[PDB]
């Protein structure tokens, strides 16, 4: 479903850049915007943006899937990729990360630095520019603006919770609880990751019912929770040649799923080893935390969690998919699991 | 007009915080949002936010100025103050500034640092939260969302131009031209400063005509240009106990109105003195640039410019105010001149 549709979606990016790139006085700023778009919105798997297009084609009647409607689906897809690019550029600064999508983080590039804050804001502004340029005369225009703005607010509340729970050089393991973890992931990852692209396709298809959006959200928020838990696992146990990024969760004192699982399994001595080595820059201290995680068999605990989560989401698809075609959620589940 | 209306406007901030402050799981994030709002949206002159309220009362018929309409005017006023707070928090980071509104910059506060990037994003999100909570059922709802989003995009293009023209440790005086300066100020300051609050009051009053908005923009963009030129002057020649902020334009290699005026008046020897001392941290080098500016009588050049600008804007009010009451623009001109 995502496979052949990927080519046409990635090919549509050049049009998005052309349409986004009022006198020649702002020429140097438009060139900088092009540079920011090319560096930060290209190189990923495009799964969020592709989900708009795939879901659009499964929800809209083929007679209504005209050339202009497809153009709008691809643009709304790229709007979701731009929301993602805005949050990642800012998150890389705030998490002091080194690489993203197999290249150095935009802010780490010589000559960029903290100018990346405004670049991230420009990426966010491009979304509403594209929605006006392509969807202004559509009946779902306000639904889409409100959806992107709401997704941005919920993600930012999540980021606030993430940063509050991880104060630099302030190790407080008591703060790292299961309830706190579930709250962080729900807001920072679950709304914008899967609910935003499906909801966008739903509004474009004329599906604006409250109960239909609530039912889709019940499946999608659980898939978003799994996705962030997997993200936390891959921060330490993933192959950076596959993830395209270097992990910083232990160094940054994050309330990771791994530290939460460690804490509910650690002995008082193991707890002390974690206490002495967590939230610190020293490679040797980070290695001690990873050693403790491997000793507590957190990779096998995660493998069991992935299996239990998959079955749970599948049970939710059976309960809540109707009247939407279950393929909408199944295609997405196959992509993230 | 602004004087007695200031009290009711500032008193309405506690309501805005209460309405903005969905389970208790995000409680710590809401407390952080309250902290960010109190530190970054309070302490200024509130002229932009007050302009919405003052213009609303002068454009709307008194019979239609009911208790609920006034509540919406105050909220839209505070939305403009929040847009300003979002841009200033990020601009202080990017300009490496020390103080703002008589206190240390939010990002310079111990324990905040680069977390301020997400805080600035939350301030921007609060705008659209308030517009939905108070103006969702109003006929001008979409006009206001589009206005705030457009103002944000234009401001960001301006910031891009500002940062591009000021690369750190890269002194290139040839880039500092009058045409480049006019382009920067137009985008980064003129749209969001005066056009945004008057346009908001205009849409709330049912004034949505293209020609009426274009005529108001012709007056207001010129007032915005003056305001940024005055801002650049006060960066070096203003009293920080009145401005509430320490100047960084010379240290940051900015395309200031002062450097542009210096360049069109400097001898080849004076040009070399500027070349050797501009865009550098050293207090002695900054003092040499200020000495050169004082030698070229840039404070008197600015005083003449303020006089010529005032008369020009007044001539524009005579040409373009109609059918709006000229008091709308006169009250604003008395406040900034
Ligand atoms: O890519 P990362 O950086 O691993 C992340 O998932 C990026 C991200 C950014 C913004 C919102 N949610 C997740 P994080 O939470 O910082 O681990
Ligand atoms: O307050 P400042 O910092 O003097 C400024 O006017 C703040 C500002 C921020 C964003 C957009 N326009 C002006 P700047 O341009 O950096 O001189
Ligand atoms: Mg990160
Ligand atoms: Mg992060
Ligand atoms: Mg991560
Ligand atoms: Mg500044
Ligand atoms: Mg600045
Ligand atoms: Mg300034």
């Amino acid at each position: 479903v995502y496979a052949q549709e990927k080519q046409d979606f990635v090919q549509h990016f050049s049009q998005i850049v052309r349409v986004l790139t009022g006198h020649p006085e702002i020429g140097d700023a438009i060139a900088r915007l092009k540079e920011v778009l090319e560096y930060n919105a290209i190189g990923g798997k495009y799964n969020r943006g592709l989900t708009v297009v795939v879901a659009f084609r499964e929800l809209v009647e083929p007679r209504k899937q005209d050339a202009d409607s497809l153009q709008r689906a691809w643009t709304v897809g790229w709007c979701v990729e731009l929301l993602q690019a805005f949050f990642l550029v800012a998150d890389d600064i705030m998490d002091s990360s080194l690489t993203r999508r197999g290249q150095i983080c935009w802010y780490q590039k010589p000559g960029v630095g903290l100018d990346a804050i405004n670049d991230a804001n420009l990426l966010e502004a491009c979304i509403y520019r594209l929605l006006k340029l392509y969807c202004r005369e559509q009946p779902y225009y306000l639904n889409l603006i409100e959806l992107f703005l709401q997704s941005s607010y919920q993600t930012e509340i999540g980021q606030t919770l993430d940063l509050l729970t991880a104060p630099q050089g302030n190790v407080d393991l008591v703060r790292f609880t299961e309830k706190r973890y579930k709250s962080i992931v729900k807001y920072k990852a679950a709304f914008y990751s899967f609910y935003l692209p499906i909801a966008a396709a739903m509004y474009m298809a004329g599906i604006d019912g409250e109960k239909e959006h609530a039912n889709a959200k019940k499946i999608l928020l659980e898939m978003g929770e799994f996705f962030q838990i997997q993200d936390d696992y891959l921060d330490l146990f993933g192959d950076p040649s596959v993830t395209g990024k270097i992990g910083t969760d232990i160094q940054d004192n994050k309330c990771s799923w791994l530290v939460v699982q460690c804490l509910q399994r650690a002995t008082p001595e193991q707890y002390q080893i974690l206490k002495e080595n967590y939230g610190q820059k020293e490679a040797e201290k980070v290695a001690r935390v990873k050693a403790l995680y491997e000793e507590l068999d957190l990779p096998a605990v995660f493998l069991q969690y992935e299996e239990d989560s998959y079955s749970h989401i599948m049970a939710l698809i059976e309960q809540y998919a109707a009247p939407l075609p279950p393929a909408v959620f199944l295609g997405l589940a196959r992509k993230i699991y």
